[PDB]
């Protein structure tokens, strides 16, 4: 009666007077009472006050229908409990009038709220805001601030801010701070034109810490590594190179120049969380993260590009030789102990068994922590042919030969996985190894249809009994038939009219559509894919072959010692502010383009 | 593409053809919506973001996203 | 300013069928051809109109070959006027009630719009989806 007709008078708001009205019949009928009023104005089922629900519905009037509301709340003296109310409900648990202001992108109601004692800390959990499939749902944060951040709203962002009760380093209940959930939404720049980038600055630039970037939320991540584990290029550039040109903010940069002399400069990289000395870096997530496919552009950063290839330069590439050395004499007396079945068995063959068990407990650990891997499957699979030859050669059996040329033929084709030291060869094997998914099987699978096909065309046909001449009926079981039939695309096949088949004129009908069906059709057909294919895998097949390569080093990395490993440790120790002292990578740069006199710089005598 | 899109929706429509009558309303693709006071009518809802135009929503049907 | 003219009088009958059946709106159909061609003023008139007479007596009735201007821009190959018609989202909340699109709810960036079914999804005889389909002219 009386609630309802308050509900819609400010959904309306077509009529202000009669919520004035109203609410004099609302104080008039208060005479009975500050938790009365309150329960009489807010929607029970719900907790929705009528605040709420004057500002889901933007009308031109609404202005002051709140700031009539507002007055009416601190006449009774429920201005407190009236604007930090919030829902109840399970799925909008925690919204209050502010996220509405804020969400519907009010700035002046959003303002008269604030200084009206409004919460801005206010988290709101749903199951609305903290979204799993997120198709329906939206995950802004929890926080306002990170609302307004997310909602694109500079001006909102910078009023919280600047209010003194503001908490900017608020954790969400997923652990996310502000810069967490600003990396969380950030996509590309085809689709928001990259404004995220710039409130990302805007925060960090409004509070001077390492405070909010160094943390990690409830999956035990910095905002830094998040961007990495997400898919998020365009806010990892940035994050990744920062110059801050500001003298006083200046030691929040991740780049620095050492000195500039003209076009000539010479920058300075931060490498903490990126060189892999911690537990998980950025370049490390970059690499193994198979969740993403965005990979490309992702190690074709500043830092990562030059991590990689000093690492190669220094280590990895004699790791890989040294690798390829190993594997080839391997190989090499493996084919010789397969081609001629004294002593030579006791020397080689030692070796034979003692690399492959390596390479087979290897390859077998590696294979316990799972289309990239596809390399560590074959040479187990070599691996356990070797030993298992060498187990039925001990043993009595005539099946060992088989699993040893097996094997030794298998060998042959992995060399192909050394090809990736080279630049030349590497996008090569890579265009191959595209070629054998997208094109080749489609053609086995509808050719072998074919060849089952008019096997048992063909052997129906020739059926008939030989008359104990195996050389009058050419064909036999379904076996035979297709054999011939292989042999036909070779050219070996023999092409005549044949005795014992009742129908040669059918049957030379059915084996010229076979011909016809292969050659000018479906083996041609390849061809012109193919030759789609390498136009558009030319231009990726080299960042293919840097991430490929890239693993490679990683892992050689990786089965180094720890102090070995500490050896090398790219990169060295430089001076950026009075306490800071962080390893480094330098990178020397010449730039035409655009000249200024140089101002922030660390040392003045370029070196 | 296109093409095979325009294959795969004739193969559909064909095999809807061939259903009964009270199978065929059993999906009856879509959901009865309140458009206006008398206006019910079946729609099919479709979710959509869109990063690039930003506005205060006036004009929606439910205030309470769901 | 001559369309304005003759529906701003009152004497004008804007329902009126021609010899051949069809209305104003199945007029405007058969001629629309595409966006290099005319520039896509056919779609701004065909709006025009529609929301000068609100109704949908126009856009339900049918010409001798029984098709309304919705059916009848399936049957020939008209796409650009079909977007439109196909989803309409009129924001003046008047004649909203003539849109065939509406914004079920909305937040931030997201939304979940919603789109009217009645002579697309095929619980009718000839409806816009068996048409486009199975058109091969």
């Amino acid at each position: 009666r009386l609630k309802k007709r308050i509900f819609a008078a400010v959904s309306e708001g077509c009529v202000e007077e009669l919520v004035e009205l109203l609410v004099e019949l609302q104080e008039l009928c208060r005479r009975r009472v500050p938790d009365f009023l309150m329960h009489k104005l807010t929607a029970s089922d719900t907790g929705k006050t009528c605040l709420m629900k004057a500002l889901l519905n933007i009308n031109p009037n609404t202005k002051e229908i709140v700031r009539i509301l507002l007055a009416f709340a601190e006449e009774n003296d429920i201005l407190g409990r009236f604007i930090n109310a919030e829902y109840t409900e399970e799925a909008y648990e925690g919204q209050t009038a502010l996220n509405i202001a804020i969400e519907r992108r009010q700035g002046d109601i959003a303002a008269l709220l604030i200084a009206a004692g409004a919460d801005v800390n206010a988290h709101a959990k749903g199951a609305f805001f903290n979204p799993k499939y997120q198709h329906e749902g939206f995950y802004f944060g929890e926080t306002p601030l990170a609302l307004a951040a997310c909602t694109n709203q500079p001006e909102i962002v910078q009023l919280l801010m600047e209010h003194e009760q503001t908490d900017i380093t608020s954790r969400d209940s997923r652990g996310n701070n502000i810069l967490h959930a600003l990396v969380t939404v950030a996509e590309d720049f085809k689709t928001q034109n990259d404004f995220v980038k710039r409130m990302y600055d805007m925060i960090l630039l409004r509070s001077g810490n390492w405070e909010l970037e160094t943390t990690r939320n409830n999956d035990g991540l910095t905002p830094l590594q998040l961007a990495a584990k997400m898919g998020k290029a365009e806010i990892l550039k940035y994050i990744l190179s920062r110059e801050i040109k500001e003298k006083r903010l200046r030691s929040l940069s991740r780049k620095f120049t050492d000195w500039a002399y003209g076009p000539v400069s010479s920058s300075l990289y931060d490498l903490t969380n990126v060189d892999t000395t911690t537990d998980n870096s950025v370049l490390e997530i970059t690499v193994y993260n198979t969740n993403i496919d965005n990979r490309h552009e992702m190690l074709t950063l500043e830092p990562l590009h030059t991590l990689l290839h000093m690492k190669w330069k220094k280590f990895a590439k004699h790791m890989f030789f040294l690798s390829f050395c190993f594997y080839f004499f391997y190989n090499i007396t493996l084919t010789l102990v397969s081609y001629y079945r004294g002593w030579l068995q006791l020397l080689g063959r030692m070796f034979v068994l003692i690399w492959a068990m390596c390479i087979s407990v290897k390859e077998g650990i590696a294979i316990f922590l799972l289309s990239d891997a596809w390399f560590h499957f074959v040479f187990f699979i070599q691996a356990v042919l070797v030993i298992l030859s060498v187990f039925l050669y001990l043993f009595a059996y005539k099946e060992y030969l088989a699993c040893l040329v097996l094997a030794m033929a298998l060998g042959w084709a992995n060399m192909l996985y050394y090809t990736r030291g080279f630049q030349s060869m590497g996008m090569y094997s890579v265009m191959i190894q595209k070629v054998i998914l997208h094109d080749v099987l489609k053609f086995l699978f509808v050719y072998i249809v074919f060849l089952l096909g008019f096997g048992v065309a063909l052997a129906s046909l020739i059926e008939k009994c030989p008359k104990d001449n195996k050389d009058c009926s050419s064909y036999g079981s379904f076996s035979d038939a297709v054999l011939e039939l292989f042999k036909l695309t070779i050219g070996l096949g023999d092409l005549n009219i044949q005795q014992n088949s009742k129908y040669p004129i059918l049957f030379l009908f059915l084996l010229i559509t076979y011909v016809i069906l292969t050659f000018v059709l479906l083996l041609n057909m390849l061809i012109a894919l193919m030759g789609e294919t390498v136009e558009n895998v030319s231009k990726e097949s080299e960042r293919i072959w840097r991430l490929q390569r890239a693993r490679t080093i990683l892992e050689f990395e990786k089965m180094l010692p720890e102090w070995l490993r500490s050896r090398f440790r790219m990169g060295e120790l430089c001076k950026v502010a009075e306490d800071d002292f962080r390893l480094c990578l330098r990178i020397n740069e010449v730039k035409w383009t655009e000249w200024k006199t140089h101002v922030s710089f660390l040392n003045e005598d370029p070196g």
